[PDB]
DNA sequence: TTGTCGCCCTT
DNA sequence: TAATAAGGGCGACA
């Protein structure tokens, strides 16, 4: 994987742009089969037959705000695509352990870091919220959980509302009710008397890696369970609702959009980055609704959970 | 003795 | 659209 430099359609080994590479250097098939975009500087292509790049990473540039930006080939973003499957499977059968650590943890100190994870992973659970980097709050004012304030918390006598700016300038939402498991521990954690500080003040990114590390999962794989979730809650219940059905194909861009909504992101995200493949596949299937019709939403998470651990071949 | 930071990868 | 932005995870650094 040796980087040499892209100017002009042209390749160099040298970071100057003097020196060009060989002719017949592997690269050029690659430059054949990808256009670097133009808004790009200071691009590096990878060495490397087109075969190889189908595989993994193929070329980085810098953009105006100086970010390194990382282009990957087909095959990179399939097997990439592949793994929600295993996640969605892997986040599964943690939740009951989960909930465990949750409920132990909330009847604690407002000021231990365990009652904190505890509430910091009931929310998530709850809302699929994105981590919510420091990074990105210095950068761009986004919020996260992480980086959440009590300014983003209202309190009203029978709600809470959290209330914040996320990714891509993008307003949230969230109401948590009297009858809420969360409302007690929410209202015991916020101090309304500073609303500059963070709810979360004695966690860290450091703290919540190592936390959640004893699932054997990411943060974000929190969320891209709840989007497959959320989509299997609302398709069980739209086929048990809608007068007599729409095609599979109009069943799953509803699901889809009821979906996006509540997590707060489009559509077409939605499907491309988060849903389980194996699950988009399944529901396809016309005979496949007949099953769905006559089950309790329960009984189908256990069908689909099986179907996705064993067409995954594990 | 821990809060940034770069690099890679994801959305 | 057609052009291409901004998140998370992990480990090194002082």
């Amino acid at each position: 994987m040796r980087a040499l430099f892209y100017k002009d359609g042209k390749l160099f080994t040298d970071n100057n742009f003097l020196n060009p590479v060989s002719d017949n250097n592997p690269a050029y098939e690659v430059l054949q089969h990808v256009k670097i975009p133009t808004h790009l500087t200071d691009v590096v292509v990878y060495g490397q037959t087109w075969e190889e790049a189908l595989t993994r990473l193929i070329f980085v540039g810098s953009d105006s705000k100086g970010r390194r930006q990382y282009f990957y080939g087909k095959m990179h973003v399939q097997n990439r695509n592949a793994k929600r499957d295993r996640i969605f499977v892997r986040v599964y059968n943690v939740m009951k352990r989960i909930n465990s650590f949750i409920n132990k943890n909330i009847k604690k100190s407002s000021t231990d870091s365990n009652y904190q994870l505890a509430v910091f992973m009931l929310m998530e659970t709850m809302f699929f919220i994105r981590f919510g980097k420091m990074k990105y709050l210095k950068e761009n004012e986004t919020v996260g959980l992480l980086t959440l304030k009590n300014k983003h918390i209202e309190i009203s006598p029978d709600k809470i509302v959290i209330k914040f700016v996320g990714k891509d300038k993008v307003s949230h939402e969230f109401v948590v009710h009297k009858s809420n498991r969360l409302y007690k521990p929410l209202l015991k954690l916020t101090d309304d008397s500073s609303p500059e500080e963070f709810l979360f003040n004695k966690l860290s990114e450091r703290k919540v890696y190592e936390s959640i590390k004893q699932f054997g999962i990411r943060i974000k794989d929190l969320r891209t369970y709840g989007v497959n979730y959320t989509f299997l809650y609302n398709f069980w219940t739209n086929v048990k609702s809608i007068s007599p059905l729409p095609s599979p194909k109009k069943l799953i861009a509803l699901t889809i959009k009821q979906t996006a909504e509540v997590v707060g992101h489009t559509p077409s995200i939605s499907k491309r980055a988060y849903m389980a493949t194996t699950i988009l596949e399944m529901v396809k299937d016309k005979n496949f609704l007949d099953v769905v019709s006559k089950t309790t939403f329960d009984e189908f998470l256990s069908i689909v959970v099986d179907h996705v651990k064993s067409s995954t071949d594990g």
